């Protein structure tokens, strides 16, 4: 289940497709919890492409449901990211993830 809560401004037309490499200022958040990751702190804004299963599933579907300059708000189910296993030391099992995602990409 992908639930998009858009902070408005952008263009609404530059949709992410296959064969495109995209640049995202992500910020992870635990529901009823603190932060766990920040691209803003490293200031290396996470260049990646579409269609290689590099990112998790819940983040992958929310990427194409945005456009250039937009700012959504993700809400990922446990089964699409880590909830059966839990990422060791960082994500407990059966967890619900929150992301602040802005798409400032190229191509």
């Amino acid at each position: 289940g992908v639930e998009i809560e858009t902070i408005s401004p952008g263009d609404g037309r530059t949709f992410p497709k296959k064969g495109q490499t995209c640049v995202v200022h992500y910020t992870g958040m635990l529901q009823n919890g603190k932060k766990f990751d920040s691209s803003r702190d490293r200031n290396k804004p996470f260049k990646f492409r579409i269609g290689k299963q590099e990112v998790i599933k819940g983040f992958e579907e929310g990427a194409a449901q945005m456009s250039l300059g937009q700012r959504a708000k993700l809400t990922c189910t446990p089964d699409v990211a880590y909830g059966a296993t839990g990422h060791p030391g960082v994500i407990p099992p059966n967890a619900t993830l929150i992301f602040d995602v802005e798409l400032l990409n190229l191509e």
